[PDB]
């Protein structure tokens, strides 16, 4: 019985365990289309959402994301009235040819809510939020799901529930428009260390994506993205879009506090499940933290970060012969590599003097 | 023949090689029950025992452990009369709703003895010890086992023999109430380096647990636990409880000497098979040490450490839908991960400023 | 579908994942012949080409390479007239018994061109270049290949197209004399990090070599070579020759700028896809860099570096009983090793005071 | 063809990839017998030989080794007359109950020779050397083997040829008494880096041992031993004895020059295939070095080192229920472990203050 648990254990892979195999390419890469659909009513011009964290997304980030064709999810570590005001400021913010707007030409915006905060949801919905993101650590909670269903029935906005890491969870969330995948891969996440629970992101996305495709739900890969190359892999693994925390934290638009150390600029970045975040409107029913607090170097503007990420994604799509997202998901093939392969993949046997992305 | 040894070699896994897969959860996590049975007459309120080491468990630790629902095993690197006095002080120590007590309302306590120290055992038994723990490096020793049987017949207390790492050893220990698993995983253990013998803990627990279940014996996972997440994995692998050395060392109650270095507080922690421990009542028939001496940072009180560990265990059980220990052992499923997966599981690509567990 | 991508994923190996198994040897090693054919009209006396990079190969490097029996590929990050002049200076440069010369006794030389630069190619061809090397990041580009075919028809020089990492690409390049293998292994390469695309070099060379052999095309392993041992492995994996960047950079003949740091000598080495290289005649249609800038320690003269590399290759060939290149490719057998095996393969448990290669 | 080389590649294991599984033990460990036979006329009281290196074995080391029941192999980086004198001094050196002596009560001694130095061999034989050790990097050399056969016919001493790493080599060396296994694992060895050739030691010993057993030849595992635990594994893998360089270097008896750095004592240790060793009577037909030069910390006397090593071996044998060497080779079973398992096997999550072996 216990030995069979080990013998039958599935083998899980993360971003660094795989590489995409180059293929014949007819069109690339400057002509690559990266638009993608995440909900019945929402198609982004770039497959990127900014995390719903208090050191990542507030109104400024959301405006910047929407102007670039992406989407910002206003965090919920604030009062309901404060969150509705953030949403309104974004919707009325409008040179940005890639911007994603609603029927009235207003920038799109999303906002996070707890599975039980139906009041908050309705207020956000009335404020004109385009997407409601049920933001929980383990969405496959029955009681929570019952509350989610009631919530879905009382709002018009599109509905995204996350996070999950087991395909079986999709079967009980078919009332949502999309599911967010990611349990334990976050840069500031300690859930796997504290709880011992999780699934390597590439494997998690693939398992969930196959099940989601069966029900008509979209998939968002959340957490663990460190390089543009990870985005290409996530999409090839089945995701329609990715959600970034670390890579967007430290940008001018990020609400994280500035920090200088040794003359170098940084910005705070912390898990919403950290003491600091808890010491700020959520009160989780958790006895111990599952996130840490840290800092990331100053990255410049959101615009500059997205240009690099999207640039890399387009290069990767060109290399595999994918003219659009659907084709990447369709024909992207993987090769599994070893630790030594990981080392050779990064720059090696050299004293780097400049790694600039321009 | 020799090549077949390699071809037929079993693949062994340790804590970091696996993760638990999230599942549908109906009740969690603050309502999770972590009580567990380790012997016919002993059920703990938390699945944790403090190691029988001279830098970990003496009367103060044992009192603190029992008051929290756990169990302390008084070490045997002292005289018989000194050990009986430690036991008595614990039994008469009694605001602690989770405390584990015997029929007379006295805190429970355990004590270690050598497989050959029948005299010590009888004295401990008369002093009212609740559990006698035969404490040896390799319990699957025939001569030792013969002595153990005679010992079991002369004491009333429950009987725990360890340590072992091969299921075949259980077959010859069916006269005991439970077996302790762990050969080589300890934080200060060098047995695998000095002797070249051992079995990765997750695999060892699983193999032994399947065999133990066939005979009605309980299983305790001893050594190698560094995080609360490891506890969840050990139990899911077949263990009824775990034994901690490193994580309890450095607490206020631990008998280890205090040490200050660079203004920072530490406490000594060393293997019982180290020169220091040997230079203190045991005299092993070993030519060379199989343990080292070191220090661990000050952790605070036992109460604070247990709260965190149990907190993590409850979070993990909630994530897999386990309302109690039996269900964790019953339905916990694993996913095997690579080194890259291990890296992504811990916090990464961030300059940590705070990892506090509150 | 997505899960099958992972289940059917091929396992890729790089240089450090393998070792060659020693065999009975009748002749070795000072009598080992390392000559090798890379094109219908070109056989080198040593299986080594210098990279077409602006910090590696200009006329001096090319002269040194040809004098030792190797081949230099003049980089294309300069004007057409400048490149033709570099070529002419090499052809007229002529104590060097291993030198490779053309029919008129002139040192051989190669030059790189973009798949679309037919003008540059014709000029190089008229200048007497022996080999034209189509130098692109992803040669399996249809539009590029159409241009390549027109180019092949307008020049007399031998034709080498690269780089590729998929055997399927060979099928569409049968009009060339040889293909260059290598996508992502370079010491200063970030293509796998930025685009997420690539194939571990040993696996890439083997897959391509089997397909190339079917069409009569030669194979050159480009990138990732750090030690002479890697050369032996690359050839045993199917390559006819290797191309070096890092190992030749830092030599007296390399055009890289000199840099002193802490009294120690270095020379600049950077990817052609780096800002620095771009800031120098190419203008790629890439949005972001896929190479970095760094420095390598001063290595001495090209002659000294080649002696060591070739020395190692000959030792390795002797150990496997290969009197020539054809036999190495023919009978070289591999054993796959683990990370621990990699550690034991390098010097260990010692404080090195001298690693000199004389 | 090339892809099949990878698909059919055998998987090789080194010491750190495996652990021995504990078993029922009837007698251990102070009653463990570690005597072992390495040749028809030579049985050692401990399975250890000192390397034939100029920084490891000269007459003092050989005397110390024989007095402890082991064997010293006088290195050949000296003149013939100097080597014969070293041998004589050992034979006439004679409180040492474990000493290994010949028929006349003289300490045993071995000496190394090149496969072609028949003159040196005969002189050593006449001087009374007990074992002649043909000392070469790749013994599976036909020309060398022909010379070896002539040598075997002109000496009375027992004959040991090494090193090899392929079982096929044993088939051509059946005229010898034993073969020495080890190509590339040495602490100061770079053969695998320079030549790309080698076989992980555990796998090499096992493959060779199975073939050797078929012909009646003994096996000596040479190189890569860092801990007593490695000795237990090597023997369990099929070896009759092991040869140590690094672990014996740095002892009082070792001829290596003393070196002080930061108040700490060290002794030089270098490969015989290093410039330093070459700059000292061998003149190899190698173009480049395959060994490095370094230093090891002062270890104390040979006696103290052997006590620890043998102590560990006995502990390991007790843990697996082996009362003697034959039984270890007979019933020792392995479990393969991962990198994480390797980490847990060593001391972890502790600040070591003392690792003393007493
Ligand atoms: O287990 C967790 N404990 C936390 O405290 C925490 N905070 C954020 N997150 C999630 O991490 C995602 C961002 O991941 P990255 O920084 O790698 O982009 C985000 O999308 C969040 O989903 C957490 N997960
Ligand atoms: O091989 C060993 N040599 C030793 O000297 C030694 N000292 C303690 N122990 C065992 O390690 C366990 C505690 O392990 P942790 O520190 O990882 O919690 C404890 O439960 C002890 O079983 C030893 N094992
Ligand atoms: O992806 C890349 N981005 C770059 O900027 C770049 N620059 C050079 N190269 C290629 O790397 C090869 C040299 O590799 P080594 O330094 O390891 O010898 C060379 O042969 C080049 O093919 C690049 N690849
Ligand atoms: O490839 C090699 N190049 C060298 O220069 C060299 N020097 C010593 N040896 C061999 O290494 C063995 C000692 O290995 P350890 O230091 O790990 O005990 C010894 O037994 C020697 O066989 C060499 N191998």
């Amino acid at each position: 019985k216990f030995v069979e648990k080990l013998e039958k254990a599935i083998k899980g892979y993360t971003f660094d365990d795989v590489l995409l195999i180059p293929q014949a390419t007819e069109v690339e890469p400057k002509d690559v289309d990266v638009s993608t659909r995440i909900t019945p009513n929402v198609k982004l011009n770039i497959p990127i959402l900014s995390a719903a964290m208090d050191t990542v997304t507030e109104w400024e980030m959301a405006v910047a994301m929407a102007r670039e064709g992406g989407l910002g999810v206003i965090h919920r570590n604030m009062g309901i009235e404060e969150q509705v005001e953030q949403v309104k400021r974004v919707k009325r913010a409008e040179k940005y040819k890639n911007a994603v707007r609603d029927e009235n030409g207003e920038l799109l915006v999303a906002a996070a809510v707890s599975p039980f905060d139906i009041k908050r949801a309705i207020e956000l919905d009335k404020a004109g939020v385009d997407v409601i993101v049920v933001d929980t650590a383990h969405a496959h909670n029955l009681k929570a799901i019952k509350s989610m269903k009631e919530m879905r029935q009382k709002v018009d906005a599109d509905f995204i529930v996350g996070n999950i890491a087991n395909p079986k969870a999709v079967d009980d969330l078919t009332f949502a428009d999309a599911v967010k995948v990611g349990i334990g891969p976050g840069s500031i996440c300690t859930t796997r260390i504290v709880a011992g629970v999780g699934v390597p992101q590439i494997t998690a996305v693939a398992m969930v994506a196959d099940r989601a495709q069966e029900y008509g739900l979209y998939v968002i890969a959340d957490g663990g993205i460190r390089y543009s190359g990870d985005i290409v892999k996530a999409i090839a693994a089945g995701a329609d879009a990715v959600m970034l925390g670390n890579l967007l934290a430290g940008t001018k638009e990020a609400p994280g506090k500035e920090v200088i150390i040794n003359g170098r600029k940084y910005k705070q970045y912390r898990g919403m499940g950290s003491l600091g975040a808890m010491m700020k409107y959520m009160k989780t029913r958790k006895f111990v933290p599952e996130g840490v607090e840290g800092v990331v170097p100053y990255r410049g503007t959101v615009s500059e970060v997205l240009y690099q990420l999207v640039g890399g994604l387009k290069a990767g799509m060109g290399y595999v012969g994918a003219r659009n997202i659907r084709e990447l998901k369709e024909k992207g093939e993987f090769v599994i590599i070893t630790h030594a392969g990981i080392k050779e993949s990064h720059p090696h046997d050299i004293i780097i003097t400049n790694e600039a992305p321009n």
